[PDB]
């Protein structure tokens, strides 16, 4: 979640894990 890969990955940015995205949802490799 928070601070998983240089902080959490904010909405609209690419992620490769649900834990990367700040609100725990990564879809299409982007933080929803």
């Amino acid at each position: 979640g928070l601070i998983e890969s240089i902080a959490c990955i904010q909405k609209g940015l690419p992620c490769m894990e649900h834990s990367d995205c700040c609100r725990g949802v990564c879809e299409a490799l982007f933080c929803q």
